[PDB]
């Protein structure tokens, strides 16, 4: 029952930009990922000043790492507002976002690419560190969906029959590039983590998993 | 769809006496569900000898603790063989094992639970430590099932938990006394004391804060 949609044109530029011109810095996906979710923490807790009630499908708040070695996927998972179906279609493909044209300026102009959380899609940061990506989301007084594209022309969104639930909110799956595995290894994403996560006001949860040794 | 069975007499009788004994040694629950898994990848292991195109689901061979403090969960995967609808409906509560009542008149008897392994029914002691269980198991050609009980129990087409590619979880809703299970250190310990000689690595899922 999955709706299959093409990308607008603008951001099929965007992403193609990104994939092919970036070639440094890739490490800010995780900084831009981060903001994203603290920024939909930050709209559910406003939403529970008029209701409480909507805290009450997960009551914690966290942003939460998951290196998924054996899938070679990084996933990263907030208990924010989460997004209906038709969110997820409109933020994360249908609608170019206002700034999208402007960055692609900017970037011509001389930007960093770690400017692109200014112009509100940091989002597609993260195509520079993974091909194919799953964004699985979860809103009050709606169903849980799935939202999938491999850094193509299309992509889906499907109703969530295979996938932990999540309570409320959203979770990224980033299946990694080949040379981009360095993002599951835990030193290195408490590196990336410390550079910009002084001010940010909720906890930073990171799975990891040991063998038990002895 | 989700098929409610009764659990068959024995099995009903057998829960009963766990779930209410004194003991002092509950933590070989995790023991006994440790051997369990450690014998399901031994059988999917065999199987691919003839036919490596079974491990395809799952190609990595492991057993994985993982805890769940926000939901008072204590989880252990598997990527064994798995059951099927069938094997979960008659391993689990219809069909009395061979031993269960065994087992139960040597615990009647005042036997040490630790015994229970022998009889085949070590399953039953995580009601040692937990009122409500889920069994979420993928067998190779067919679909993924969750059993579940907290007298009778369930089986549903599973459409609400991750993706398992093949093998078995069980979920533990630990008793409000039991709650040192999810504790590293703890795992760690019952781990290394009991669990010594397993051929398959036992990984521990430990989420911590990082220091902003
Ligand atoms: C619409 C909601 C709430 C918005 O406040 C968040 C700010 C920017 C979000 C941009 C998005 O594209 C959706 C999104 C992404 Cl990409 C993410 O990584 C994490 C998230 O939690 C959300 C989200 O749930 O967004
Ligand atoms: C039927 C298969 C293969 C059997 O060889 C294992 C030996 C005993 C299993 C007993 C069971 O009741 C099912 C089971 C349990 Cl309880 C468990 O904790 C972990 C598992 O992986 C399996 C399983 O999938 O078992
Ligand atoms: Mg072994």
């Amino acid at each position: 029952q999955g709706e299959t949609h093409e990308f607008t044109a603008e951001i099929s530029q965007l992403m193609s930009l990104i994939i092919n011109t970036v070639y440094s810095n890739k490490e800010i996906f995780l900084r831009e990922l981060i903001s994203n979710a603290s920024d939909a923490l930050d709209k559910i807790r406003y939403q529970a000043l008029s209701d409480p009630s909507q805290l009450e499908s997960e009551p914690e708040l966290f942003i939460r790492i998951i290196p998924q070695k054996d899938q070679k996927v990084l996933e990263i998972r907030d208990s924010g507002i989460g997004m209906t179906k038709a969110d997820l279609v409109n933020n994360l493909g249908t609608i170019a976002k206002s700034g999208t044209k402007s960055f692609m300026e900017a970037l011509s102009a001389g930007a960093d690419v770690s400017m692109i959380g200014q112009f509100g899609v940091g989002f597609y940061s993260l195509f520079l560190v993974a091909d194919h990506v799953q964004v699985i989301s979860k809103h009050n007084d709606d169903e849980q969906y799935v939202w999938e594209s491999n850094a193509g022309g299309k992509f889906t969104v499907t109703l969530d029959e295979t996938n932990e639930r999540l309570g409320r909110g959203t979770m990224l799956r980033l299946f990694l590039k080949e040379d981009q595995l360095e993002y599951l290894e835990e030193k290195r994403i408490k590196e990336v983590v410390k550079k910009h996560s002084e001010f940010v006001a909720y906890p930073i949860q990171l799975v990891v998993t040991k063998e038990v040794e002895k």
